[PDB]
């Protein structure tokens, strides 16, 4: 399969999440995603085919993971925006106030701004600290998906947010949204990963 940020993948033929970013670890191909999406060794599938397994994850506390892919997979420096693509050019972290977008299999490509950093989320499993908050909307299933600026700077992966009864927070104003992502930089260094760029 072609690995693009924002696309759907399943975990152990059960839960669905979204791809964060194509990365390499030496000769090994992979993609970063959210830790809550799967446990170590869990099988990832795209288009009905096995593409790899969860190599490592930290959740709760943090919310990160990377899926180690088979060499048959095709890594791409891109994030889905409708039928088009946003090129991944680097991982410069944007400041509070910056515009930012996210991509996922539930709500697609959504944009907003970064409103706060170092935010704690109290999830069912425990607290996750150090998350960055934006007001682009999201929904259940967008988890693990790419957060990236229009200029191509990869920011992080979708962790969680204040989803309403309809499963997303797109039906409430941006001012009331808390959409949280796990910063990309600590994921890359923790697992010795290099972002695939173009």
């Amino acid at each position: 399969a072609n690995i693009v940020g924002g696309i759907e993948y399943s975990i152990n033929n059960a839960s669905l999440c979204s791809v964060g970013f194509s990365v390499t670890r030496g000769a090994t191909k992979g993609f970063v995603t959210a830790g809550h999406c799967g446990t170590v060794n869990a099988t990832a599938r795209i288009g009905g085919a096995v593409v790899g397994t969860f190599a490592a994850r930290v959740f709760p506390g943090n919310d990160r993971a990377w899926v180690s892919l088979t060499s048959a997979q095709t890594l791409l420096p891109r994030v889905a925006n409708g039928s088009s693509f946003v090129t991944v050019r680097g991982s410069t972290e944007a400041a509070v106030g910056a515009a930012v977008c996210r991509s996922g299999r539930t709500t697609g490509y959504q944009c907003g701004t970064i409103t706060a950093k170092n935010v704690t989320a109290n999830y069912a499993e425990g607290a996750v600290r150090g998350l960055t908050q934006g007001n682009a909307c999201m929904g259940r299933g967008d988890s693990g998906g790419s957060w990236i600026t229009s200029a191509g700077q990869a920011q992080g992966v979708m962790s969680g947010g204040n989803v309403q009864s309809n499963g997303n927070n797109c039906g409430i104003p941006a001012s009331q949204r808390s959409s949280l992502f796990e910063r990309l930089q600590p994921i890359l260094s923790q697992y010795g990963l290099s972002l695939v760029t173009g």
